[PDB]
């Protein structure tokens, strides 16, 4: 009954930088060929949406942010074959065109048809499917999840298990997959190993879960916030050290505990200094260090190349290294299996009209994760 | 007839820093348990021996440098089982104890019983087997190859094919294995791939040979010395670019030629800037960059962590990543097979008494490789 025409719903529009979201009434055009229209059930509030707000992550304004969510398909345009109206889904911030140099590469996952490198804030056709009173509103990463309805290209959507709690699995859209995959697919943690995770936030907790799934024998969780240590242990950290309690550099305290250094270290905070530190606390001969995120406004770090000469590996990734369309479905399946748990991460569920409030919880504080329900 | 007592031979002793080598008469004590005495047939002159001279690579003086050579066993001490008097060998700058955390690791190769990290300039027992007129002379990396006779621990020696041209295979002791292995074992180049090698010197030429053995489909050789380009092509480079001819940064010219960037890049010069450049000219989503060497006096490089975030890998290694004792024997076997050639690298053969002259050829110039014969 909306199957073939415009929709009128409320979306959180960012007109200007450093301005709160504006609950507005916008019209959502019907999906063109290979586009899919989804009715949002829940969306998480991720750090990267706040960067849009600061002007740190530069993308065309006004826009409709959000990228970590789950929904239900309302209508699909011409040529769509992967989803059907009524199907559960998760929109993908990192596409899967399935045909670029990267999609075909057995390891690569940063699909070339992504809108994060040189942001356009459009659909693959270069047009916006949103208007606010005659004014065109830009998309955010082919997602725009801070809307009751959104349109996404077919390469930016994944069909998941129909019995999926969408108020929980929305995590698989960013936060969880990003940390989880960093462990299991980027570092490729091995059983019996020792790992160090710098930052015990939500992505942080997801890395620990990965390291655990992977089979690590020890997981040192490091944060300067004692308070964050309980969940970490509950989720899998075997130990937790507060760099603030030692009279010496933790790379040292860390190299001493692991007797030589850890097998894998994770810098999940995005700090430059911490990036180097984690590189160092790693076994000099065969240690692997993974950078989970770096603020979009990061500067150059200072390092001694000698750190790599001994035998260390330094890696990075977007979306936990997962081939998005192939993998999302699988993470739900594993969750449905009772494999991993997602609850420990959800610290707040607010109705969607209270967005800006969610952002406050995020901005100055302890909010592991805030889920917005529609 | 020397089988169980001191020997008197000539060695190149470095008494002081920034002083030429002194052809001297020194006595070589007989091998203790698990030590082996070797009669040198030839030794290459490697860049790292000159660092000892500048004071850049800090090791106890006076010392007997050299570490890239081949010889014949004269006597073996108690408990030796791997070599027998008369056997061809290659002394190993990077040991193989076979029992440290690193020897047991399937990838690690930087044996923990190495003398490069915290140089002692002794034997595993902490004693020197050299004296010059009553004065003790230090060892260099468990090797000291600038001597007619040397003593090495059993973990620092490899037995090779008895039909081996030792005036050619001495290369497998440093120079060749270092570049070769960087390709075939550290980057683990794959067939059909595109590679970029920064620096067309000897290790440089060995990386190109590796990339070729490995099966690359394209090999861009980069150097600011047009003159070095012929051997590179002869040895395997499909193309050669001189950064000096473009009006733009080669990371760009390079990203444009490889249409996205190379699969693997090698920084074989040891320059900080070049280190970053090679990181960048690599496919953002799945490109691997390998650092073959860094001067022992290197400073911190400046970099944007964002380079790794997309999906790139940054690695380093000592001795081409090869498990020394296991591998050396195999590189001779492959050479004996007609697999790879070593000649193109040997640009100079000088009798050993003319050491300092070899160092001149090295120091200011084009000398791919200088082999010293005893
Ligand atoms: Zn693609
Ligand atoms: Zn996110
Ligand atoms: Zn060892
Ligand atoms: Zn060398």
């Amino acid at each position: 009954s909306t199957a073939g025409k415009v929709i009128k719903c409320k979306a959180a529009v960012l007109w200007e930088e450093k301005k709160p979201f504006s609950i507005e009434e916008v019209e959502v055009a019907p999906p063109k060929a290979h586009e899919v229209r989804i009715k949002m059930v829940a969306t998480g509030i991720c750090r990267s949406d706040d960067h849009v707000v600061s002007g740190t992550l530069v993308t065309p304004l006004p826009v409709i942010a959000g990228h970590e969510a789950a929904g239900i398909v309302e209508s699909i345009g011409e040529g769509v074959t992967t989803v059907r109206p009524g199907d559960k889904v998760i929109p993908l911030f990192t596409p899967q065109c399935g045909k670029c140099r990267v999609c075909k590469h057995p390891e690569g996952n940063f699909c070339l048809k992504n809108d994060l490198s040189m942001p356009r804030g459009t659909m693959q056709d270069g047009t916006s499917r949103f208007t606010c009173r005659g004014k065109p509103i830009h998309h955010f990463l082919g997602t725009s999840t801070f809307s009751q309805y959104t349109v996404v290209d077919e390469i930016s959507v994944a069909k998941i298990d129909a019995a999926s709690p969408l108020e929980k699995v929305c995590l698989i859209g960013c936060g969880f997959s990003t940390g989880y995959g960093s462990a299991v697919k980027v570092a490729k943690v091995t059983q019996g190993s020792t790992c160090a995770v710098f930052g015990l936030g939500g992505v942080g907790l997801s890395v620990i879960m990965g390291c655990k799934a992977a089979g690590a024998a020890r997981i040192i969780g490091v944060d300067i916030n004692k308070d964050k240590f309980a969940k970490a242990k509950e989720v899998g950290a075997t130990e937790c050290v507060n760099p603030q309690d030692y009279k010496k550099p933790i790379q040292e305290v860390l190299t001493e505990m692991s007797n030589g250094g850890v097998d894998f270290s994770f810098e999940v905070i995005g700090r430059l200094d911490t990036m180097v530190t984690a590189l160092s606390c790693c076994q000099e001969a065969y240690g692997v260090s993974v950078i989970v995120g770096v603020p979009p406004d990061s500067q150059n770090l200072s390092m001694n190349p000698m750190l790599l000469l001994s035998g260390r590996t330094w890696k990075g990734a977007i979306f936990g290294g997962f081939k998005s369309k192939d993998s999302v479905p699988k993470l739900v399946a594993d969750f449905m299996a009772k494999k991993f748990a997602l609850d420990p991460l959800i610290t707040h569920v607010l109705p969607f009209e209270k967005i800006n409030e969610g952002f406050d919880l995020l901005r100055s504080g302890e909010s592991i994760r805030t889920i917005l329900t529609f």
